């Protein structure tokens, strides 16, 4: 199981990394690209579901095991966001943006399960528009 | 079960209705007030956990049952948001704000489970600050 989680984490990190290493993007574009990778819930839907359960509702049994490597995935996603954000906004704006990024990601993740694809995509676009509004 | 759900829905709608009937607040304050009721995940923790399971991950057995009831609760909370928003922003801004409101509510709901109280509250305040930024 815990290797199936490391299976999910590593795949996500490598898609995010692929976006993050591109140098021909402004930050807001780089951030848009990252947000859309993180919210693409229909690609590897099982990976995405597993990951969702491992994070939001871990088994109390394995609870301490995957909390540490959930924390690891977080620290790595945070570096990518912070290195992009710190170039275009202040620290106080950066922290607020990151908090909202994760809340929208988590909310969309759940919503993906109860809305059809068309409604989901509209929601996903509202969320990115509001994130973009914070970057000017 | 469906009695326990209508239990939870009813209590939430009653608490939201209380805030909504007040006439001494501007829309923003009214919406802030509504956002804080909706995100107060601490006050009836079990009610709030039940409600989450019912909405986000319903049992496939009772799935068509709970779906109609969940839709009912949504249309009622939508009326409160719409009553308030339509007075201060355009229809296209109103729709975007509502999409984001529910995505932040849902993500914070999730997050309440994995973060401690202090960290949760910071994220709840970032979420409301970004919602407020859309209202000027």
């Amino acid at each position: 199981f815990l290797e199936v989680y490391q299976d999910s984490i590593q795949m996500e990190l490598t898609e995010l990394g692929r976006v993050a290493e591109r140098e021909d993007l402004v930050g807001e574009e780089k951030l848009q690209s990252i947000f859309f990778v993180a919210t693409d819930f229909s690609s590897n839907p099982d990976e995405k579901k597993f990951f969702q359960r491992a994070v939001f509702y871990p088994p109390k049994s394995l609870f301490q095991e995957l909390k540490e490597e959930t924390k690891t995935y977080e620290q790595l996603t945070n570096r990518i966001l912070r290195e992009t954000l710190e170039k275009i906004v202040s620290e106080e704006a950066l922290v607020r943006w990151m908090h909202v990024f994760y809340a929208l990601l988590d909310g969309l993740s759940v919503e993906h399960g109860i809305y059809d694809e068309t409604e989901f995509e509209l929601r996903r676009k509202s969320a990115w528009a509001v994130l973009a509004s914070l970057l000017k």
